[PDB]
């Protein structure tokens, strides 16, 4: 298992435009593309992403083309953020990917913003950290995802994401 493996389980994947979790305009493998309530909006969001006139489709190319740079972006947006950074240089390898899953889902405003918890991580209190990453609105909105990130990175394995 891997990164991408990880996100592809927990976003899907959606030729054609849809509503994610809260209600904002998405496409491909998690892809954002407005809060904006406006289809029209996303519409030419989506357009300007894929560089043509998508009808509001896309192939599964550029679904994965659009993926890859949004890892990257992740992975990239992490070892920028001050806050961010030296957590994910103390973990282990499973660990880094449970941090880029939620900067992914979240943006890297939102994780930077779980201070208690990404000191638990820092100081390797595995147990600690996963319940207090619990007490959160992310896990309230969306449990079971929540509950195979937590479990990843207080195990260290990818025993959540083995079966799926
Ligand atoms: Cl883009
Ligand atoms: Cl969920």
């Amino acid at each position: 298992m891997n990164i991408f493996e990880m996100l592809r389980i927990d976003e899907g994947l959606r030729l054609k435009i849809y509503k994610d979790t809260e209600g904002y305009y998405t496409i491909g493998i998690g892809h954002l593309l407005t809060k904006s309530p406006s289809l029209n909006a996303a519409k030419s969001e989506l357009d300007k992403a894929a560089g043509r006139n998508t009808n509001g489709v896309i192939t599964k190319d550029e679904a994965e083309k659009l993926f890859n740079q949004d890892v990257d972006a992740a992975v990239r947006g992490i070892l920028r953020n001050a806050k961010l950074k030296p957590v994910y240089d103390s973990l282990d390898a499973v660990r880094r990917a449970a941090l880029i899953n939620m900067v992914f889902q979240m943006g890297e405003t939102g994780v930077a913003g779980f201070t208690n918890s990404l000191r638990m991580l820092q100081q390797k209190r595995w147990d600690e950290a996963a319940v207090n990453l619990a007490k959160s609105r992310w896990y309230n909105q969306t449990p079971n995802r929540a509950k195979r990130v937590i479990t990843t990175f207080r195990t260290g394995t990818w025993d959540a994401y083995k079966n799926l």
